[PDB]
């Protein structure tokens, strides 16, 4: 996993950004601070990184074989 | 007056410019949204204008010479 790993932490790196800059923009958009438009490409990268990470983490998680049942 | 007069209308322009812009940057800098030094510049702006106004308001009106006294 030394990839998986590190593209999920690349991703989660990401996500924190972008979410941070929506979270921003939104609040900053009753003032015009930021229109509503750009609020929108804004959230769009965040949903994007929350996208990239989820598949990230579910690829490193593959990376751990577990066994389906309890046996021989 | 023709230039006088053109100064001052030139100048209120002008203020109501800048008076706008200041006003504006106000609710923006109290939303971190726009640097403190900018904020700043703008109402020094602002202020000028103001100021500008002011002395071009004054030497149009010198410019109708009215008598002090009643008199001959």
């Amino acid at each position: 996993p030394a990839t998986y790993e590190a593209d999920y932490q690349s991703a989660q790196a990401n996500l924190a950004s972008t979410q941070e800059q929506a979270q921003r923009y939104k609040l900053l958009v009753a003032d015009q601070a930021v229109s509503k438009q750009q609020y929108a490409d804004a959230n769009a990268a965040y949903l994007q990184s929350k996208a990239a990470v989820e598949q990230a983490r579910i690829n490193l998680r593959y990376t751990k074989v577990l066994s389906p049942i309890s046996g021989r």
